[PDB]
């Protein structure tokens, strides 16, 4: 029962990797502490693969067992539709990896004859056989982080053509059933400004609250065959079309459950029996086993007035306190429940009581004041690893820009307001590519964003509030303070001086410029303009945006 089993060959990279940060001369402005900033490459993928190979021990119990009688019992009310292959072709993202069959995703995206033709050949291929193992390519991500090093992640993906068939069979599946089965406990429903409600909305509806955050260490490679057929027959509960239902069990049997690992050099590196991460399914396959064995352990805990919120690997628990005693009791029963069921964590979860402290998704909820000094709760993480990738990121252009998605995500912050916007809005302006749309990930899924509608899209996820939040907690500007000290990130003051001449510029600019000078630099300056709500705020098209987690799963949106 290995997670994986390994030939000795190595895992390979299909281009020149580099590790150390790159410098240009927008380098400096941003970050000094040069050396303190990394990428993983293949080269680290050696030390991965011992981390992620280990033997799974699986117990299941009748908690177990009611959980998923009830999820399947919700899933078969989920109606599913197969897309086309059209739809499912519109889907793939534009820098997705090229197939071994003579064709790219521009080609795919374009509706290529040769592209269209061998799409056919791999569906109709799928309903004949449902026992040949679908072979995957094994690849180390290029991620970067700031030191204290990780080993680079590796990611696990079938070929092109049977990715846009995924989309075919499982796109509505994986968009509409989670929130069916977990209905509010489904986290990727939520906009930040929905999540944020939704933690205090919890937290405030006990007497008194608990919380805490579990972390499985390494959840894909705790992911077991049982697991897998068990997803699987969620799926199969969805009234679906009975080519979708042929191509769901083929795609289970010969992909999800596991099979050989190839290089990008062609060469065989062993054998998965554990989760891919690059599959439609990885992030609701992901949330449902996280959701049903953290159910049944909270369950076997006995854990009273539970509320869950499940995202992908990421769990969030908040419930009725018993005291510091029994809750330490509590959750080690929950940790060997959730151990039994093989998902034991990295670090043992600790309970919390202040909901401040509770730490999901690398985030944790903060309080400042809007302009008429009431109150206003918003989602926060600490800055190094979002300063790190736009270090990276302002000297080299990289087909995903995290600057871009913390910007949306984490607009409310005092970093990403002060430093991000201010840095890049710079860089944007010196280039005249204000008006250039970019790449971004929300929750797995790929968008192109100009932009110019950042105010429009701030205030439709976060609120007007966004734009005039100030008297942030102690604890938040002295995790920023203690963040700039250790990458050499010039202090805020100078950073305040540059959004004057940030602002004063897009102001001068005029139209949608002039609305991101007005309402994203509001806060540099001590005489604020009035900001009523944005008209094209109303007009956006956010439709699929807070719907579904797609990580892994190559979605363009
Ligand atoms: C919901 O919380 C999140 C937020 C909040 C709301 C806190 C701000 C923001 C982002 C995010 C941050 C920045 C850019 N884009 C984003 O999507 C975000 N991104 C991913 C994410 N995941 C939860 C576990 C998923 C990986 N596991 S797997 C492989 O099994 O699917 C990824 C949660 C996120």
């Amino acid at each position: 029962h290995m997670s994986y089993t390994w030939t000795g060959a190595l895992i390979t990279p299909c281009a020149a990797e580099e590790s150390k940060l790159p410098i240009n001369a927008l380098s400096n402005s941003l970050l000094r502490h040069h050396n303190m900033v990394y990428a993983t490459t293949s080269r680290s993928a050696g030390l991965r693969q011992k981390k992620v190979t280990f033997d799974r021990l699986q117990v299941l119990d009748d908690h177990y067992r009611d959980v998923l009688k009830e999820m399947k019992a919700k899933a078969s009310t989920v109606k599913a539709k197969l897309l086309s292959v059209e739809e499912a072709c519109k889907l793939t993202p534009p820098h997705s990896a090229k197939s071994k069959f003579g064709y790219g995703a521009k080609d795919v995206r374009n509706l290529s004859s040769k592209a269209v033709n061998h799409i056919h050949s791999v569906w109709k291929d799928l309903l004949e056989d449902t026992v040949t193992p679908i072979d995957t390519t094994i690849m180390a991500k290029n991620e970067v982080f700031c030191v204290q090093r990780k080993p680079a992640r590796l990611i696990v993906f079938p070929d092109l053509g049977v990715r846009v068939c995924e989309k075919m069979a499982l796109y509505d599946v994986v968009s509409t059933l989670p929130q069916v089965v977990m209905g509010s406990s489904y986290g990727f429903q939520y906009s930040p400004g929905q999540r944020v409600e939704f933690l205090v909305n919890t937290w405030k509806s006990k007497k008194n609250p608990m919380g805490f955050s579990y972390d499985t260490r390494c959840f894909d490679s705790t992911v077991t065959e049982n697991d897998i057929r068990v997803e699987e027959s969620i799926y199969q509960c969805c009234d679906l079309a009975p080519e979708a239902r042929q191509a769901i069990k083929s795609l289970t049997e010969r992909l999800y459950i596991g099979g050989p690992l190839t290089n990008s050099k062609g060469q065989n590196c062993g054998y998965r029996r554990c989760r891919a991460s690059g599959v439609l399914t990885t992030s609701c396959g992901n949330t449902l086993t996280c959701y049903l064995k953290a159910s049944a352990a909270c369950r076997a805990a006995k854990l009273q007035d539970c509320t869950m919120l499940v995202n992908g690997d990421d769990l969030v628990v908040i419930c009725e306190s018993a005291g510091t005693q029994e809750d330490a009791a509590s959750l080690r029963v929950f940790t060997e429940a959730m151990t039994r069921y093989s998902a034991p964590p990295g670090d043992p979860p600790q309970p919390e009581y202040d909901l401040e402290l509770i730490t999901s998704c690398s985030s944790n909820v903060s309080v400042a004041h809007d302009a008429s000094g009431k109150r206003v709760y918003y989602l926060t993480r600490d800055p190094t690893t979002p300063l790190a990738r736009a270090a990276w990121e302002t000297a080299r252009h990289t087909p995903v820009n995290s600057w871009l998605g913390n910007i949306i995500m984490y607009a409310p912050t005092l970093w990403a307001r002060m430093i991000l916007m201010t840095h890049f809005f710079s860089i944007l302006l010196a280039q005249e590519q204000l008006e250039k749309a970019l790449d971004c990930q929300i929750y797995g899924a790929c968008y192109s964003i100009e932009p110019l509608d950042l105010p429009q899209i701030i205030e439709r996820l976060h609120g007007l509030s966004a734009f005039s939040l100030h008297s942030y907690s102690p604890g938040e500007i002295n995790r920023v303070a203690s963040c700039l000290r250790k990458l050499g990130v010039p202090p805020l003051r100078v950073w305040r001086h540059r959004a004057r001449s940030v602002r004063a510029r897009l102001l001068s600019q005029g139209g949608r410029a002039a609305t991101c000078g007005k309402y994203l630099f509001n806060w540099a300056v001590k005489t604020k303009l009035k900001l009523t709500p944005i008209p094209a705020a109303s007009r956006l098209d956010l439709s699929g945006w807070f719907v579904a987690g797609y990580s892994g799963g190559d979605i363009y949106h």
